């Protein structure tokens, strides 16, 4: 319960952080991939479906880690397509599968398609 909880509360206070302090609660979020009780794992991937859409930064080129922490939420909303819980996954299915995440002329598809490679899948 404490760890719904303290999830639920940093999942509101995103919208005020620089991204010097971001980085730094990021690390331990990204560590629940390995986690039972499948609500707080939804949590976990619901909040970083925020970090990857008000992150993507297109091409401002100024900071560093607001390019950083969008490598590592790219590096679990991969890996969070195995998850030993279905239904949970059809969510993060629909995720990926819509436009301006992945186009749709199935040609720019096919291209896009090798860089959410990641060899943790």
């Amino acid at each position: 319960e404490r760890q719904k909880v303290c999830l639920d509360i940093i999942y509101k206070m995103m919208p005020k952080l620089k991204p010097v302090e971001l980085r730094e609660l990021l690390n331990p979020v990204v560590e629940f991939v390995s986690h039972p009780s499948t609500t707080c794992r939804e949590q976990m991937y619901n909040i970083l479906m925020w970090i990857h859409d008000n992150y993507r930064d297109p091409e401002s080129e100024t900071d560093n880690d607001s390019q950083e922490i969008f490598k590592l939420a790219k590096d679990v909303l991969i890996q969070g397509l195995i998850d030993e819980n279905p239904g949970l996954q059809l969510i993060i299915r629909n995720f990926w599968s819509h436009e301006t995440r992945l186009p749709s002329n199935t040609l720019d598809r096919l291209l896009a398609l090798n860089s959410l490679y990641s060899p943790k899948i």
